[PDB]
């Protein structure tokens, strides 16, 4: 289930560890784990082809309406999505709102 951390609260921005992908129909972005160091997000087929990078800010930003940026290392697909103007509760809120899941 969803009960792990991954989102980092940094100023008016928030950092999350996931793959290069925003979230298709209904913000679909569960919690991430260090073990996997990779989270599974939901998006279109064009995004999961790489566009997910540019689509992230497109969908991600649209999904919630905030700023997003693929951090970490996209080179290996596994990177960190940095959200600007957002926080932890925010990301979680959407997850709890959309994903209906909360991270304690």
């Amino acid at each position: 289930v969803i009960t792990m951390d991954c989102l980092r609260e940094v100023g008016d921005d928030l950092l999350v560890n996931i793959e290069v992908s925003p979230a298709s129909g209904k913000f679909g972005i569960p919690s991430y784990n260090e073990w996997r160091k990779r989270i599974e997000v939901k998006i279109h087929s064009p995004p999961q082809k790489g566009k997910a990078n540019r689509e992230i800010i497109k969908e991600f930003s649209e999904t919630f309406g905030r700023d997003v940026e693929i951090v970490s290392g996209q080179k290996s697909r596994q990177k960190t999505i940095r959200i600007q103007g957002m926080g932890r509760d925010l990301f979680l809120k959407l997850v709890s709102e959309k994903f209906g899941l909360e991270i304690p």
